[PDB]
């Protein structure tokens, strides 16, 4: 299993236009669009991101694309994060995985907002980090998801997605 394997199955791979769990235009695997309510305003996005004109349908390559730009975004994100980076460097192969997860799903910013769980992971106080983690509302709109990172936080195994 790998970071690509990992968010494969937890984002699923779709590639016409769809709403997310928070009802945003997204496209392929997991990847975002906009934040506004416009279909339009979405292909348009779209467009921009391939570099044709789509009329909202995406092949699988273009998706997979994607999905490498991205991966590869929320890494580099991470390492030049200030609260992030040194959670990151003192992680763990499973680990790291984890987090490049959050980082992809609700970006920098609200991962960093995560400072007591951060602390815990750096001190390697698994359990407690885990328990701390389910009180978000992250936790609470993507539960199965949610469990499925924290169990690999808690555990350094792939075990929740074998
Ligand atoms: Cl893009
Ligand atoms: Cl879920």
């Amino acid at each position: 299993m790998n970071i690509f394997e990992m968010l494969r199955i937890d984002e699923g791979l779709r590639l016409k236009i769809y709403k997310d769990t928070e009802g945003y235009y997204t496209i392929g695997i997991g990847h975002l669009l906009t934040k506004s309510p416009s279909l339009n305003a979405a292909k348009s996005e779209l467009d921009k991101a391939i570099g044709r004109n789509t009329n909202g349908v995406i092949t699988k390559d273009e998706a997979e694309k994607l999905f490498n730009q991205d991966v590869d975004a929320a890494v580099r994100g991470i390492l030049r994060n200030a609260k992030l980076k040194p959670v990151y460097d003192s992680l763990d192969a499973v680990r790291r995985a984890a987090l490049i997860n959050m980082v992809f799903q609700m970006g920098e910013t609200g991962v960093a907002g995560f400072t007591n769980s951060l602390r815990m992971l750096q001190q390697k106080r698994w359990d407690e980090a885990a328990v701390n983690l389910a009180k978000s509302r992250w936790y609470n709109q993507t539960p199965n998801r949610a469990k499925r990172v924290i169990t690999t936080f808690r555990t350094g195994t792939w075990d929740a997605y074998k």
